[PDB]
């Protein structure tokens, strides 16, 4: 199977990155210095995860070193729901550059269909705690992307966590100029996201898999939910096959024809989740880690839950 897929703005995209949700600022820098030169050609980051400047001291880094050249990397970034005004859409993409250190990015996304008060704080809450929206809609919130392509600071650009309707609302624009290229998902064997992912292919947006591994590092982790990486059914499937269930996992959906962004800071595991290019998992495996759907979401939050746009009311 190749290594990227064809997205429709005409570029390539790997189909395996690195996540940095949670990797901690002062660890960050040497992960991604560790992916680059074990393979990885795509990181994706945001500007909520708080660490941006450490991601980019790495690419620098490497780019400096002549490791790789910036046409070989895919650098992915998200809008935060803090900035989807018309006035804020660039300035917010340009801190991320600054802090990346890069003149461009490979893909931008609008990281939530939600948006929020601008201001400081990233969820700004009425005093009962709510999310306080602002009154900014997903399509003029496109528009505000779109011009990031015209203006040179953006190659492709996306959306994230949007639900069915909502991908079919942008499709339907008045106007629209630039089709999204990729939506952002959670998608593993508990949340598999059938529906949805067909619906994106069909259109010829590329979904991206994000927590392909259940997240269990995410901060509201119970010590009773479901575990991916424990499953023993998933684990066997591992077995069988001389991988670990994380390859498995990660393996999974590339098969499915999704881009997949494991996040490790961790050196070894890094170098591990990369090595899954040379094994295949039949359609028996396929269909069989299908099944284990359960409609878990790792992403969802009840703060959010009553903005007009939250997403996750309809069944996909
Ligand atoms: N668009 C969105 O709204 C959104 C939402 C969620 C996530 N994302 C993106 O998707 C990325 C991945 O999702 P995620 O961070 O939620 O979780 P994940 O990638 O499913 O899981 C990360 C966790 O798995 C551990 N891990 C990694 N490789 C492992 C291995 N080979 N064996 C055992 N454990 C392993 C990591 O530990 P160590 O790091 O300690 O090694 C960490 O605790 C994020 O970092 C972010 O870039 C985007
Ligand atoms: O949104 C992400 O990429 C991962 O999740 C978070 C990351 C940070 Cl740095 C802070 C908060 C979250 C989080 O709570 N995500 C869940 C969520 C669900 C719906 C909306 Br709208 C916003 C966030």
């Amino acid at each position: 199977m190749a290594s990227r897929i064809l997205l429709n703005n005409g570029a390539k995209m790997p189909i395996l990155g690195l996540g940095t949700w949670k990797s901690p600022p002062g660890q960050v820098t040497e992960a991604v210095k560790v992916a680059i030169d074990v393979g990885y050609r795509h990181i994706d980051c945001a500007h909520v995860y708080q660490n941006e400047n450490e991601v980019g001291v790495a690419i620098q880094e490497k780019l400096r070193e002549q490791v790789v050249k910036r046409e070989e990397l895919f650098i992915v970034s998200k809008l935060w729901c803090t900035y989807h005004e018309k006035g804020l859409v660039k300035g917010a993409c340009q801190k991320t550059l600054s802090d990346l250190k890069l003149d461009y990015l490979d893909l931008y996304l609008i990281h939530w269909p939600t948006g929020f008060k601008p201001g400081k704080e990233f969820f700004p809450l009425d005093e009962s705690g709510n999310v306080v929206p602002s009154d900014t809609n997903i399509l003029d919130t496109w528009a505000a992307m779109e011009e990031l392509v015209d203006e040179g600071l953006v190659k492709a650009i996306g959306i994230s966590n949007f639900n069915h309707l909502q991908v079919e609302m942008i499709l339907n624009k008045p106007g629209l100029k630039y089709k999204p290229a990729v939506n952002q998902i959670e998608c593993h064997p508990y949340l598999t996201q059938e529906k949805l992912i067909q619906y994106c292919q069909s259109k010829g947006i590329v979904v991206t898999a994000y927590s392909p591994l259940g997240s269990p590092d995410r901060p509201w982790a119970k010590p009773e939910d479901p575990s991916l990486l424990e499953d023993p059914r998933i684990k066997a499937i591992a077995a069988k096959h001389n991988k670990t269930t994380a390859q498995v996992l990660i393996r999974f959906p590339m098969q499915r024809n999704l881009v997949v962004i494991p996040k490790s800071v961790t050196p070894e595991r890094i170098a591990e989740n990369f090595k899954v290019f040379d094994f295949e998992l039949s359609s028996q495996d396929m269909t069989t880690l299908l099944s284990y759907n359960r409609n878990w979401r790792v992403c969802a939050l009840l703060s959010c839950t009553s903005h007009k746009d939250y997403p996750f009311h309809e069944e996909f």
